[PDB]
């Protein structure tokens, strides 16, 4: 009597979510698509590592190969190094591997609809039918559109990709007046080049391939880094590349992860990491909502508010860089995303005033449950227990005039100056 759960999807977030699954002793079946284009990203130290601390570092160094990058931005020429190319095409179909070696059920294909037919009658192009007890959505942007709950300027990468000689790889960032391009050449001597624009003004279809190929022709650091550039005959594709927040993330039975939850635009490089971060606490949202059903609100609550403030964290994250680009002052592309999406600082300043015990989702023994937490500032989805010590006891306490010293007067000294050092981060000082 154990829940058919279907992942729709396996990209990081979708592979992420269904190891996890695994973990915690579920049967799991992946359906997703074999490839897509050719795209290579830029990935971080981090990304690497934590793609195997998820369990598909396997699938991760014969997809991810070195290479050094110039870096031009703010006036500076800088040349970086020590970050890598990850070649999605490897990587997508070496993800199945790691699935398979956890035990999940790889079944291929795409899929066609999804209907409510007692459980999820997930229909694919074949005209097999998959039922589900439950639904990851797992499928990155291209999932179902649904409404937003947030969305920043509209925004568009361009890309072009041909195939240049073998040999010689490299890859390069630079700023230009109104976007920025990312570029690479692998190994292999296969190209990229990706331009981040808004979308407003943009040709229409048939007037793209003329407008990469002058953008290209324009860039002296295309020049270097490319021999051979196929300024007429590169593949063009264009992606949206919005910030997104989705309007629904998580239902009774169902559950989105990673860009079909929340994607930010790409300029931070670590979108792969961000991804994986939508999905970390997915298992066990999904495992109260079929152990503990009764308890679906307090578990659909954790996801949408850990999603919403991965999204929003991310989203400044990305305007800071932007904001490094202190040439550009008169650019609308620049100061649109300078000021998304908002000005808040990502350490946001303390108010002891404002603190509050209320009770909120928590995470116990691969459960979400319920608790009195203490919410503040920094801390908006609040914070429990600091290594057991809960804090709302304290907090009431405080709060009603009792001094600290008696408060803490219970606990071992260690976790008495622990406490005491929360408090000052929190403005009681
Ligand atoms: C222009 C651009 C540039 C980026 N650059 C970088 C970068 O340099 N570094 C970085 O770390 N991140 C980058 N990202 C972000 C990164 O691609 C995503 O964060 C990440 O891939 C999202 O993971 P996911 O598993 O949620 O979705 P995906 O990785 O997109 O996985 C979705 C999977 O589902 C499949 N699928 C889609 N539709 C269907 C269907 N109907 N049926 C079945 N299967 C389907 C797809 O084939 C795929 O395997 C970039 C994103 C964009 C848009």
């Amino acid at each position: 009597a154990e829940p058919r759960i279907v992942v729709l999807g396996a990209g990081p977030a979708g592979a992420a979510t269904a190891i996890g699954l695994r973990r915690l002793g579920y049967a799991v079946t992946v359906v997703s698509e074999w490839r897509r284009f050719a795209a290579v990203e830029g990935v971080s130290q981090r990304v690497l590592e934590g793609l195997r601390h998820v369990g598909l570092g396997g699938a991760l160094r014969q997809a991810a190969m070195p290479a050094t990058r110039q870096v031009h931005w703010n006036g500076q020429q800088l040349h970086l190094n020590q970050e890598f190319l990850l070649d999605r095409q490897r990587f997508d179909r070496a993800l199945r591997d790691d699935l398979q070696r956890a035990g999940v059920s790889v079944v291929e294909g795409r899929v066609r609809e999804v209907v409510r037919d007692v459980g999820h009658g997930i229909r694919l192009d074949d005209g097999q039918v998959l039922q589900a007890d439950f639904l990851v959505e797992a499928r990155g942007r291209q999932a179902p559109l649904a409404a937003d709950r947030l969305r920043g300027p509209e925004t568009v990468s361009l890309l072009n990709v041909w195939q240049a000689a073998p040999g010689a790889p490299a890859s390069a960032v630079e700023s230009l007046a109104d976007g920025w391009a990312w570029m690479a050449r692998l190994e292999d001597g296969r190209c990229y080049w990706q331009v981040t624009l808004d979308a407003a003004g943009l040709p229409g279809k048939a007037g793209l391939a003329d407008y990469c190929a002058a953008r290209r022709a324009d860039s002296a650091l295309v020049t270097e880094l490319f021999d051979a550039r196929a300024l007429a005959s590169a593949e063009v594709h264009a992606r949206s590349s919005t910030a997104i927040l989705a309007g629904e993330c998580v239902g009774q039975d169902w559950i989105r992860v990673g860009d079909a939850a929340m994607a930010v635009d790409p300029l931070s490089g670590n979108g792969i990491f961000q991804s994986l971060s939508s999905a970390l606490q997915a298992p066990v949202v999904i495992n109260t909502l079929l152990r503990r059903p009764e308890r679906a609100g307090l578990a659909r609550q954790f996801h949408q508010q850990r999603i919403e403030q991965l999204f929003l964290r991310f989203a400044r994250i990305g305007r800071d860089f932007y904001g490094q680009e202190q040439g550009r002052v008169g650019q609308p592309f620049w100061a649109r995303r300078q000021g998304w999406p908002d000005m808040q600082a990502l350490h946001v300043a303390a108010d002891w005033s404002a603190v509050r015990v209320e009770r909120r989702p928590v995470l116990r023994d691969g459960l979400v449950d319920e608790a009195e937490v203490v919410v503040t500032a920094d801390q908006p989805l609040g914070v429990w227990h600091l290594q057991g010590v809960e804090l709302a006891p304290a907090v009431r306490e405080l709060q009603a005039g009792r001094p600290l010293e008696a408060v803490v007067s219970g606990l071992s000294g260690e976790q008495q100056r622990m406490v005491r050092r929360w408090l000052l981060e929190q403005g009681l000082v």
